[PDB]
This record gives C-alpha cells, sequence and structure tokens, in this order.
C-alpha cells in the first residue's frame, strides 16, 4: 500500500502476513488496500464490524436486508441490492470471520447477479500511537475469480474512504 | 496548545514568537489555539484567506456583506450578521494583514453590537512534511478587552474545526 508511511508498513508487516496473505486458487486476482483514519481504532471497529449495515460505511448500496431475529455470528447472511447503473444488481453475502478481540472480520459472496464470483474479503483495524496522537489504519484485502481488478480496487478504495469520513465525523470534539 | 505533538510545537516555536506574541494593552485577554488539518497547506490557506467569505469556514454567521466592487486588501471591511441566540448581533471587521507569501492574515473588530471590544485576531497556516505525509497546522490567536475567554476560546476552537472539516472534504482523493 503506497499510502502508508515506512513506520506504518513496518508495524503492519505482522498483520499483513497473519490475515492478508493468500494461497491463490486457480484463476484469481487479489489486492490489499490501506486507509489511514484520524479517529480512535475502537470507534472505527464499532462501525466496520456491523455486518448487517454495510450501507453505513460503503457506497453503491440501495438496500441491505437480513432475516428477522438476525444474530451476527459466523454463517449469517445479508442480501444486498446495488444501486442502478453498475455491473451488479444483487449480492448475497456470508459472514466468514468475526474476531472482536483482534479486530478482524471477513465475508464471502455466495450468490447474486454480479461478475465477482468467489469474492472473499478480509478487513482488519489497527491502532497507532505516537506521542499524544492516536490514529487508525484499516487494511482490506480481497481475492476474486479472474478491468476486473480496476473495478474492484476502485470500489474498495472508495468504501475505505467513506469509512474514514464517517469515523472522522463521529470523532470530532 | 495541548493538541500539538512535541515535534509540531518545536517546529512552530518560531511562528508563535513571530506572529502570535502580544504586548498586552491595559485590561485584556489573549489566547492561542491550534488545529491539525489533514490536507495540503496551500488548500487550507486558499480557504481561510477569503476575508469576504468567513461563513464558509466559520460557524454562527447568518450573512456577511462587503461593498460593491470589493477588493481584498488591507483596510477593506466586512459586515457580519450573527445568527440569533448569541451574545452578539452584528460585527464590522477590518482586514489588518494579508501576507500570501508567509500565510499570515488578521482582522480587527471595528464596530457592531457585541461584547468583544478591541478584538483582534491573527491566523497563520503551516506546512508539515514527514516521509510521504504532508499535513497542515493552523494557529489562531486573539486579543480582546477584559466567561469572556471561555466564550471566545470555544468559538475560535469550533471555527478552526469547521475549517478542518471543509479542507479535509476538499482534499479527498
Ligand atoms: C468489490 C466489493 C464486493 C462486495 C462488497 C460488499 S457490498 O457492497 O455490500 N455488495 C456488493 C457485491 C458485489 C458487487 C459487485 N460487483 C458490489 C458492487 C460495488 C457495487 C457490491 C463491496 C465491494
Ligand atoms: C471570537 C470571534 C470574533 C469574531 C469572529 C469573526 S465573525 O464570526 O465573522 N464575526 C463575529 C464577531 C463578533 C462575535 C461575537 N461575540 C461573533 C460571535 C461568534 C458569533 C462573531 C470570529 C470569532
Amino acid at each position: 500500500p503506497s499510502e502508508l508511511t515506512p513506520e506504518e508498513r513496518s508495524e503492519l508487516k505482522n498483520s499483513i502476513a497473519e490475515f492478508h496473505t493468500y494461497q491463490l486458487d486457480p484463476g484469481s486476482c487479489s489486492s490489499l488496500h490501506a486507509q489511514r483514519i484520524h479517529a480512535p481504532p475502537e470507534l472505527v471497529w464499532s462501525i466496520v464490524r456491523r455486518f448487517d449495515k454495510p450501507q453505513t460505511y460503503k457506497h453503491f448500496i440501495k438496500s441491505c436486508s437480513v432475516e428477522q431475529n438476525f444474530e451476527m455470528r459466523v454463517g449469517c447472511t445479508r442480501d444486498v441490492i446495488v444501486i442502478s447503473g453498475l455491473p451488479a444488481n444483487t449480492s448475497t453475502e456470508r459472514l466468514d470471520i468475526l474476531d472482536d478481540e483482534r479486530r478482524v472480520t471477513g465475508f464471502s459472496i455466495i450468490g447474486g447477479e454480479h461478475r465477482l464470483t468467489n469474492y472473499k474479503s478480509v478487513t482488519t483495524v489497527h491502532r497507532f500511537e505516537k506521542e499524544n496522537r492516536i490514529w487508525t489504519v484499516v487494511l482490506e484485502s480481497y481475492v476474486v475469480d479472474m478491468d476486473t481488478r480496476m473495478f474492484a480496487d476502485t470500489v474498495v478504495k472508495l468504501n475505505l474512504q467513506k469509512l474514514a469520513t464517517v469515523a472522522e465525523a463521529m470523532a470530532r470534539n
């Protein structure tokens, strides 16, 4: 990630090896993106961990539904309807990992009308502290089958930026 | 300013001595405030130098008028009308200093219905760079005659925060 400082890259080497390295299946495409956020990591995590409410920190979502008496645990699902004018209409997604202690979460696409077969994403949230400053870096990686990388990278980048905007609005003193 | 890092305070010592130190007139009150802004200093300066448009980076302004064929130069004035519900109704203000090369500007209150007699403010905009990061610190100080300090400090703080929000919105990639 070309936005991270040398110190940020050094402190994140472990997390990248631990959560963002893939054994690529035949015929795939993977990328890692980073976003610096000037807000406390506990706040950033409280936003991005809400699997049932991706529209609150992502673009392009017309609506997101979950079942009645929804319980956020691995295996739960969400039904996303995409706004018009994109190369996707609907997506059914499954929560793959939720680690509140380590601030790791991830999901997989398991259905829908779109072109991102076998898409799987992992997001991690990281605390930085130096002198009297506390800030966050979010890392998000994906793998997907098979322009494709350009579209998926740009969406992931824009969504990380929305997450940053939301968290920074909430963190204002 | 308790928000600045030790490194920021060290690099700003010169500017504080140069632009933000006062020979206090009899019966006064002065304070210095700082705001970190995650945007380029040239962008921050382009916003805050607009003496004719304080409502675009400050709170509490119902309207701000300037004369026809306004020219922004030292001695020009602006007529501010404050929103209702505050200890001030109107303010006439004069541009005291405009230094585009050094990024220093300042103004004085010269009339109006309010309780801030002989209010004078100076704002400076500062570039910071470290590794691949570029950011801004804004310093704003005032002096005013004679609760008063609490009200004026809180307004200056909130306005610096609005400036930060505007600049950071404009700087999004
Ligand atoms: C690249 C990518 C895939 C999935 C998601 C989560 S989501 O925005 O809730 N759902 C979703 C699923 C598939 C696609 C496609 N193509 C999209 C497109 C970004 C509209 C969103 C976000 C970003
Ligand atoms: C403390 C202070 C004084 C002046 C300004 C510039 S302004 O907001 O355009 N005008 C102004 C003048 C006097 C007062 C008072 N009291 C105020 C109050 C903040 C509403 C604004 C901003 C902040």
